[PDB]
């Protein structure tokens, strides 16, 4: 396991988001979803001018998997992926402009439902979880897996879970108090409320 450091805005950006008051924190879906959506495109694009690169799946979706007993819920896509160092820049570097960008922006008329429009959008996530894992396979690198609670840094390892083809899962290990996140009629609303017409399958799995 390597430890790194958030920069100091995205750890800022992470605090706030972690201790600002809103009660609308059911956005963070969207924003997973919007994600997912967008690595999606990314891979059927890349795939046009090239269709080996569908050789590691060529299923294009989202699962939706709320697990009550370990209280997460993880949305899995089989989008583009990220290799060690898209991981590492992206998440805990370079969304220094964007921050910046929100932060601004909020301090200024916004609201923080207005996140994904600065492109940090996955921090939204940190509204209903203590713990982010991300696990993530690009055709051109392999396995990783990258994790924070948050506090100012972040762990990258190698995922020895199971293989996933390509892609990327987001589990977020939730707040004792947002365990509603893990109900099928509130996933289902959220879903039908806010990502009806996203141009990929979104499956809601069944527990047990
Ligand atoms: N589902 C999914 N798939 C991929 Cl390939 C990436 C992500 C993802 C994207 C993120 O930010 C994208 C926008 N910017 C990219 C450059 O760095 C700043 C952010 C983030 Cl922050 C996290 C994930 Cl998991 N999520």
């Amino acid at each position: 396991v390597e430890t790194f450091a958030f920069q100091a805005e995205i750890a800022q950006l992470m605090s706030l988001i972690i201790n600002t008051f809103y009660s609308n924190k059911e956005i963070f879906l969207r924003e997973l979803i919007s994600n997912s959506s967008d690595a999606l495109d990314k891979i059927r694009y890349e795939s046009l001018t090239d269709p080996s690169k569908l050789d590691s799946g060529k299923e294009l979706h989202i699962n939706l998997i709320p697990n009550k007993q370990d209280r997460t819920l993880t949305i899995v896509d089989t989008g583009i992926g990220m290799t060690k160092a898209d991981l590492i820049n992206n998440l805990g570097t370079i969304a220094k402009s964007g921050t910046k960008a929100f932060m601004e922006a909020l301090q200024a008329g916004a609201d923080i439902s207005m996140i994904g429009q600065f492109g940090v959008g996955f921090y939204s996530a940190y509204l209903v979880a203590e713990k982010v894992t991300v696990i993530t396979k690009h055709n051109d690198d392999e396995q990783y897996a990258w994790e924070s609670s948050a506090g100012g840094s972040f762990t990258v390892r190698t995922d020895t879970g199971e293989p996933m083809g390509r892609g990327t899962k987001v589990i977020l290990h939730l707040k004792e108090d947002q365990t509603e996140y893990l109900e099928e009629r509130r996933i289902k609303e959220i879903v039908k409320k806010h990502s009806q017409f996203i141009g990929y399958p979104i499956t809601l799995f069944v527990e047990k």
